[PDB]
């Protein structure tokens, strides 16, 4: 243990709070990580939660394609290509995964079987898949 109200790595940020007695916490860049942030990683695949997002992730939380908003079976679901605030996602004519309902991740109507379920489209991880 080496109580020095802070602890990174690879020249971290030692800083400490005093408004609380002790709320110190490792100042490192969010691109970095190793235990005490002795790496110049680079986590940010979403810099949101999924409301709009811009990347190329397509499928689902499995690696199905998903379906687009424009494929006839989530016409029949509810944010698809033709309800009323599609425009406000851009739905119609694409895929990737939308969430401007009530979610954390994004998530897109990809089959399940035989109902577009929305699913989280798993986006973590973004290096050559490796
Ligand atoms: C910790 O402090 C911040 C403000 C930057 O100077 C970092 O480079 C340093 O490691």
């Amino acid at each position: 243990q080496v109580p020095s109200n802070c602890d990174c790595l690879n020249g971290g940020t030692c800083v400490s709070n005093k408004y609380f007695s002790n709320i110190h916490w490792c100042n490192c860049p969010k691109k970095f990580g190793g235990q005490h942030c002795e790496i110049d990683k680079s986590k940010t695949c979403y810099e949101g939660n999924g409301h709009f997002y811009r990347g190329k992730a397509s499928t689902d939380t499995m690696g199905r394609p998903c379906l687009p908003w424009n494929s006839a079976t989530v016409l029949q679901q509810t944010y698809h290509a033709h309800r009323s605030d599609a425009l406000q996602l851009g739905l119609g004519k694409h895929n990737y995964c939308r969430n401007p309902d009530n979610r954390r991740r994004p998530w897109c109507y990809v089959q399940v079987g035989l109902k577009p379920l929305v699913q989280e489209c798993m986006v973590h991880d973004c290096a050559d898949g490796k």
